[PDB]
């Protein structure tokens, strides 16, 4: 329960962030070409967002998996020079100075 309101907090401060555009909604692979072959396990913060609402979540483990990989998918497909490669450290570095700030 501790686990979880810290989880809601980073959430809600990713889903407000300037840089969370890309990262809002699934992608949708018939408009990307080739992230099928390429991501095997997408992830977004509306699925993360889903998932919590549920109670889908365990431990706050869990919920910082699904946040990695989000920036884990990032990184793979997109250059670090791209537009969204470029939002995703942005995201990326603040999940994980928010997350040590809490643990
Ligand atoms: C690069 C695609 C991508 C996004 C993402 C979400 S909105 C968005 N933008 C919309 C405005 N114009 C620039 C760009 C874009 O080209 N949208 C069409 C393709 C699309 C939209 C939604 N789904 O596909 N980009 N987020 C991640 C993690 C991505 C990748 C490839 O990893
Ligand atoms: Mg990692």
């Amino acid at each position: 329960h501790s686990d979880l309101t810290f989880c809601e907090i980073i959430l809600m401060e990713m889903e407000s962030h300037d840089a969370a555009w890309p990262f809002l909604e699934p992608v949708n692979p018939r408009l990307v070409s080739g992230y099928r072959r390429i991501i095997k396990n997408p992830m977004d913060f509306s699925t993360m967002r889903h998932r919590l609402s549920r109670g889908g979540y365990t431990s706050s483990e869990e919920f910082a998996a699904d946040a990695l990989l989000v920036f884990d998918n990032c990184q793979t497909f997109n250059e670090d020079d791209s537009e969204v490669g470029k939002a995703g450290h942005i995201m990326r570095r603040f999940f994980e100075s928010r997350w040590e700030e809490f643990y």
